[PDB]
């Protein structure tokens, strides 16, 4: 599933919602701990409706346990990410994936 370790806390009172669009800065690494995507390189925070399914299991589900402010290491095993497809091109068959999210505004 997904474990959310934290590594600031958030206000621990406001919570996303779903039909909200969390507002994140996040980065992503496979097992090895290789960052191999990073909303912060880009200086622009990420976008994602919670409930419209448009981000994988584990996020939805995690970043949903998360209070505005918050920044956690969320740890998703592969069945709540890309399960044995993998996402071609960047996460391979069976992978863990382990995103360093700080959840920064509800829209
Ligand atoms: C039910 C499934 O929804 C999805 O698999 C998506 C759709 C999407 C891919 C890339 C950029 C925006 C949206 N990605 C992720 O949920 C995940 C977490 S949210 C951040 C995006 N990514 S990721 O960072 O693991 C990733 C980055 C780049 C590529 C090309 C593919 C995945």
């Amino acid at each position: 599933g997904v474990q959310v370790e934290t590594i600031s806390p958030g206000d621990g009172r406001t919570f996303p919602k779903r039909g909200q669009t969390c507002v994140v800065h996040y980065t992503g690494m496979l097992e090895d701990g290789k960052k191999f995507d990073s909303s912060r390189d880009r200086n622009k925070p990420f976008k994602f409706m919670l409930g419209k399914q448009e981000v994988i299991r584990g996020w939805e589900e995690g970043v949903a346990q998360m209070s505005v402010g918050q920044r956690a290491k969320l740890t998703i095993s592969p069945d709540y990410a890309y399960g044995a497809t993998g996402h071609p091109g960047i996460i391979p068959p069976h992978a863990t994936l382990v995103f360093d999210v700080e959840l920064l505004k509800l829209e």
